[PDB]
């Protein structure tokens, strides 16, 4: 079971699908805790109730909240921002155009109207940039030197007060009229401006308030165990600045002996074992890309290690995102060859309206229906899979007919491991899919497709946080009333098509 979740990393793009958007993140963070990667809040409308969120204490990278009409993001758990990503680079914190502009009296004006993060006294590395926000107040009455970290070497600001409203003061408890909102419970907790010695954080004024030095954002008591954040790693209980190593060395051989007290390292977290569709290194680490010449080894039971390839290793074939492809954006004839017999796919696979239609310019023919069953070897992709355009001879995506997981260790927009969009396809045809490691489905916008519900979806996840999006494919009483459905020999009613060839599970 988990308290983590993951971010996302569609930055001020529009999504795609405007209604299931805001149902995608509240599958996202629901429940959640700690958010490794970042919390984007965009494109939210004003009816949008955000009550999911408030569970987040922390997050990893950075918190983008944009173009939003909302008047509140009920962020009052979040206690610190490490910043591992910053938005433009040098942001761990971005508020911008949230507000109508750039009958009156009746409807109140949307936009954000006061942050009201008190709980946030910590970002590691970063700075606050906070723009065109023409409902917002208090945001220049808070002292973000103290919520900066001492280490934060971005400890820049950008804050726009340009304000379309009047802001009524501060509750009276606030002392130095520093608050999050208008509330008396908005008041700003200073925890580093205000410290004895020279303690990076601290409870109060005294030399006894001070903080653990492993501690971040605050704590409760002097003990490296009343932290309230952890700078490092939380090791069952007290922060640390690394984890036990996975191996003891003899004093006299320095011959490796395992250590019965090891850990690996996910997050800000000391773990017994990485957790599902992780990979466990060599370093004691849980990560989603093996090290330098370090490769992958399937194990029976899945746990999938990286080991040392770096002299004698094998070529793989790596995908969009990936090594030589890593800024590629698309699949096309320029490219298409590179995975003739792959059987598996480090990194991810996108078809888009370019992909088909080709570009004269640079001499790259358009892609041809035929090339495509380049992929009729693939099995596994690590990353994703995108797809925006198919050729509207192919009914289906049968090409893919014995891929049979997307691990989704990279998703797209940092969310979707598959996204089959404005396509006119009449089936999916993926056959042999049985599983989506990590990360949403979505499916929308495909005119002609039929057997959508008759896909067992939920066998194809493997955690809590995920769930297929789906809005303005083909109408099911049009599939049915056409007389389309599985086969009578498809057991439990599941299909991926018409034929006897796309029943599932038995
Ligand atoms: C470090 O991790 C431990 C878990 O090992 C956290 O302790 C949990 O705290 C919550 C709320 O205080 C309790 O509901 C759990 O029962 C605790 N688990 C255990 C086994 O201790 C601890 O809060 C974390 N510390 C920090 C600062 O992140
Ligand atoms: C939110 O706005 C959309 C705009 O299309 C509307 O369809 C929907 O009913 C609204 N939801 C609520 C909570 O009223
Ligand atoms: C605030 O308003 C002033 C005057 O209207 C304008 O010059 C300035 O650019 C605005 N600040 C921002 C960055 O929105």
């Amino acid at each position: 079971s988990t308290q983590v979740c993951t971010g996302t990393d569609m930055k001020l793009r529009l999504p795609a699908s405007p209604e299931t958007h805001l149902d995608m993140l509240r599958h996202l963070y629901q429940g959640c805790q700690v958010v490794q990667g970042n919390l984007e809040l965009t494109y939210l409308p004003t009816n949008a109730s955000l009550s999911f969120l408030q569970d987040i204490q922390e997050v990893q990278g950075y918190v983008l909240i944009a173009h939003n009409q909302v008047r509140q993001v009920p962020l009052q758990r979040l206690r610190i921002v490490r910043g591992t990503q910053l938005f433009e680079d040098n942001y761990a914190l971005a508020v911008l155009d949230n507000g109508d502009p750039l009958p009156v009296t009746g409807a109140s004006p949307g936009g954000l109207r006061e942050l009201q993060l008190r709980s946030l006294t910590e970002i590691l590395k970063g700075g606050v940039l906070i723009q065109r926000n023409p409902q917002l107040c208090y945001q220049d009455t808070i002292l973000w030197k103290d919520i900066f970290h001492k280490n934060n070497q971005l400890a820049l600001t950008l804050i726009d007060t340009n304000r379309s409203r009047a802001c009524h003061p501060c509750s009276p408890m606030c002392k130095g009229s520093r608050c999050w909102g208008e509330s008396s419970e908005d008041c700003q907790s200073l925890t580093r401006t205000v410290c004895a010695g020279g303690c990076a954080r601290c409870k109060g004024p005294l030399p006894t308030d001070c903080c653990h030095e492993q501690c971040a954002a605050g704590c409760t008591g002097p003990k490296h165990s009343d932290c309230l954040a952890c700078l490092h790693f939380n090791h069952s209980g007290i922060c640390e600045l690394h984890c036990p190593a996975l191996v003891t060395y003899n004093t006299d051989t320095f011959e490796s002996m395992p250590n019965p007290e090891g850990r690996y390292t996910f997050g800000a977290s000391c773990v017994t074992a990485c957790p599902y569709n992780y990979l466990s290194t060599d370093v004691g680490s849980c990560t989603l890309v093996c090290p330098l010449h370090n490769q992958e080894v399937t194990a029976e039971d899945g746990t999938q290690k990286c080991e040392k390839c770096s002299k004698p290793c094998a070529r793989v074939c790596y995908g969009l995102g990936m090594e030589h492809l890593r800024e590629v954006r698309a699949v096309t004839s320029a490219n298409i060859q590179e995975f003739a017999g792959c059987k598996k796919i480090f990194g991810s696979l996108a078809f888009l309206p370019e992909s088909f239609d080709g570009d004269p310019a640079s001499n790259t023919a358009p892609l041809q229906p035929e090339q495509l069953q380049v992929f009729e070897t693939l099995e596994e992709i690590t990353g994703y899979l995108y797809i925006s355009a198919w050729p509207d001879s192919l009914p289906d995506l049968s090409v893919f007919q014995n891929l049979q997981v997307i691990r989704g260790r990279i998703l797209h927009n940092g969310a979707y491991s598959l996204t089959l969009q404005g396509l006119g396809i009449s089936w999916l045809g993926l056959r042999s899919l049985r599983e989506l490691g990590s990360g949403l489905a979505l499916i929308h916008h495909n005119t002609h497709l039929c057997f959508v519900h008759t896909v067992p979806w939920d066998q194809l996840f493997r955690n809590p946080h995920q769930a297929l999006l789906h809005t303005a494919n083909r109408p099911e009483d049009e599939c049915v009333g056409e007389g389309l459905a599985c086969h009578q020999l498809c057991a439990k009613g599941h299909c991926w098509g018409p034929g006897p060839t796309q029943c599932v599970n038995d």
